[PDB]
């Protein structure tokens, strides 16, 4: 959500903002609805204002005045009720569409979609092989490090890992914990169930509703991420100054409920269902400066945790089309597999300003006592099993076994990840 | 799924074994409907080899009784439907009761409800306190390690745990699964959803279906324990004799409705629709000494992580009324929680024979090449907030922190648990 009041007073960003973004908006018919909205409601006052003169004096008016009253109140109370009726039905309409409205793009932002996307920097290379190398899949089939099984009793898009490749997705996820909690965020675990109400907060609702999985016979769905959760937690509370930023390192089991048949067709772990992922979230100031030093914040602690896995990747400037209604900036992150010659999405770091926050209600009192719109960001701390198809790719030995990245041993207890089942 | 023929011959065991385990299962209707079908069956092959045969001299007829074979022929085929349609109706009904029947107990189980239930033994002392302890509720509130909020995104029955807490939860948990795997079991990961079919398989449907949530506009079901998927991965095969005893430690979050109003204060750790488990779960022959050497193999694995961990604990027989319709033994283990003056179920060790067997369809080829439905058992490895409770509890020092056991501090890297705010 945007400010009304500037959505009014500058609807030109806006507009601009609804084009490049590619969102399915029309501004003036919003911008209609609204003043609609205002008519009605001062109407309507009206009508009770008239009616409250009435009641006023119905007794100690003569019996022959009072009954004309009486006539002149039941009228208004038609008035009134159909009046507010109408309100209502339009009120809820703008309601709907005022969550819709994006957020502008900062200025460097590539203008088009997913080809706009733009490359900003590299770092490490595609490994030099002795060997023809073998894809994940080929890795997991050789060494018996997943149940093919699975499929027919959970279904398409789901996976079951074994031996050593079980412990080493666990090991992952506690050493991407401890990686944040050195880096000053507070670990937490949590649910990946939540109200819907947290999900408009984050704007995964109404945008990306058919991406999220609903619990049948209650008000709750499963969760895409820990951001809708961490998100959520301070939902109308107003934060001391001094508390922020607030950093939250929040692990969760996550659901998604497709893709529209995959970009490599639907699998490894690539692509499934049900995943652990451990994300980073900042709520700041509302200040600019705050922002920028959180993204760079953000940006180098997954910067960090890749370096440390040693992988090859590089960093992309996402185009104004791919964004999203809620974000400011984006900047992805994407790791190098051999197999597919290509580098795919691994993290992604976004700064939303007070998109979320006038959404989900956040706030704060300032060091003047100005009582504000937090700015929340977040970025993926690490997420399983996609970056195990890039492990297992970059550091494959000609066994057909794969070593684990040095700041791993420790976690794992081995060197070398070996052959089960 | 019992036997038919041990079922029909006889029939004195079920029905005390169905009143012993308090199943709302009427025996006579059964059997009644067990003989209709097969009087039906006979029937209809007496009339579909006369019917052909008929026939066969029909062609071949004096025109003087190929009236009596046209008259003969018509009776049978119009019967031959009454007995194809009632053959449905009845076919279909039988099977839909015999996913009641219950299994008998073993003869050494006491026979009664919850009440019935006998102390076989207990493994060490109370905690000897210098101090009040606090109950582990208390002991999170003053250490600021779990997330109160929680509640307003994800309602009841949540929990979200911080700082030094929710390390420790992702450390037990590794605890547990590199346990496992040093003794034998074979270690995995899995979803947390499965088919219908996997469900029937264990015997949570019919029965525990209310237990169980459901994604909605789906054909899946989330698991309230990894036994569900593990239990369904080899429904369908003949597995070799030499691939037996099946050994499986899988880890997966766990999810449970809680149709389970409570009795008197239960609302800290213990009963959340959503937690982390890891389960132990053997498949192997069709003989009785083999489920005795894997359930005692079982339970001192569970006796072991209780040692490890330096808790209290007791053995209890479980109850003919307690046990639950597909059970021969149960054994639970429970653990001392100070603060309620008693015993807290931590651990429930399982023995099925081969009742989900028949059900999910596993089956072996025994040393003689004839095809066997093999036996099933299990019990919990560790299971996650609920161990903490009775950690924080027994662990506890003067100043409201909490100790990590000698086992555990390879994990937390720490030797006490630090407050954080």
């Amino acid at each position: 959500m945007v400010d009304l009041k500037r959505l009014r007073q500058e609807p030109e960003v806006f507009h601009r903002a609804i084009r490049e973004k590619g969102v399915a908006l029309d501004l003036e018919a919003l911008l209609a609805l609204d003043r609609e909205v205002q008519e009605l409601k001062k109407r309507l006052q009206e009508v009770q204002t008239e009616r409250n003169q009435v009641a006023k004096r119905v007794p100690k008016a003569p019996p022959e005045e009072k009954e004309a009253l009486i006539a002149r109140g039941k009228a208004l109370g038609e008035e009134a009720k159909r009046l507010e009726e109408a309100l209502r039905e339009k009120e809820a309409r703008l309601e709907a569409l005022l969550l819709q409205v994006p957020l502008p793009p900062w200025p460097g932002a590539p203008v088009g979609g997913e080809e706009a996307n733009r490359e900003i920097k590299r770092v490490g290379g595609p490994p030099e092989f002795s060997f023809p190398p073998l894809d994940h899949v080929a890795l997991m089939e050789k060494n018996g490090w997943w149940e093919p099984r699975i499929s027919q009793v959970s279904g398409s898009r789901s996976y079951a890992l074994k031996g050593d490749l079980a412990l080493y997705e666990l090991a992952l996820l506690r050493f991407a914990m401890d990686f944040m909690a050195r880096r000053g965020f507070l670990p937490m675990t949590l649910p990946s169930y939540a109200r819907e109400k947290a999900f408009l907060g984050t704007g995964h609702f109404p945008a990306y509703r058919d991406q999220v999985w609903a619990i049948a016979e209650t008000d709750l769905y499963l969760t895409g991420t820990a951001e809708v959760v961490l998100n959520a937690l301070h939902s109308g509370e107003i934060l001391p100054y001094e508390a922020l930023p607030l950093r939250y390192a929040g692990y969760a089991p996550a659901f998604r409920s497709e893709a529209g048949s995959f970009g490599k067709d639907v699998r490894g772990l690539m692509r499934v269902h049900q995943f652990h992922k451990v994300e980073q979230y900042v709520l700041t100031e509302a200040s600019l400066e705050a922002s920028d030093r959180a993204f760079q914040e953000l940006l180098e602690n997954a910067e960090e945790i890749l370096r440390l896995l040693e992988l090859p990747y590089r960093l992309v400037e996402v185009a104004t089309g791919d964004m999203g209604p809620g974000k400011w900036r984006q900047v992805d992150i994407e790791v190098y597999l051999p197999s597919e010659g290509r580098y795919r999405e691994t993290h992604s770091c976004s700064a939303l300003l007070d998109w979320q926050a006038r959404r989900a209600n956040l706030r704060y009192r300032d060091p003047e006592g100005r009582v504000r719109y937090a700015y929340t960001l977040n970025n993926t701390a690490l997420a399983t099993p996609r970056i195990l198809a890039m492990l297992l790719e970059n550091h494959q030995l000609q066994d057909g076994r794969v070593r684990v990245p040095q700041a791993l041993i420790p976690y794992m207890g081995k060197e070398v990840l070996e052959p089960c089942g």
